């Protein structure tokens, strides 16, 4: 418990290195978001209640490398529209 410095349970800095995809399509898939960011660790996807929505998450291994990716891509303009990178580390806000 003493640590060295992390009085925070380590819980909103694991979203640093992680950030979610949007603007995506009804085509594109983690397949793409692997392709694009190609640096994190793994990449999740997110539609409506039940209907693709464009939407998926990406944990990178590192907050550098997952705004690193979101930023040299940032869209990477794909399915005819560019993925949009929504970070989530001190960002995104859903009291749950």
């Amino acid at each position: 418990s003493h640590m060295l410095e992390d009085p925070c349970t380590s819980k909103k800095v694991r979203a640093a290195r992680t950030l979610l995809a949007k603007n995506l399509s009804f085509n594109i898939t983690e397949d793409e978001l692997k392709e694009v960011f190609e640096d994190a660790l793994e990449i999740r996807l997110v539609s409506q209640d039940g209907k693709s929505k464009g939407i998926a998450y990406i944990e990178f291994k590192s907050e550098a490398d997952a705004e690193k990716n979101l930023e040299e891509k940032q869209g990477a303009e794909i399915d005819g529209r560019s993925v949009s990178l929504y970070y989530t580390g001190e960002k995104g806000g859903t009291r749950g």
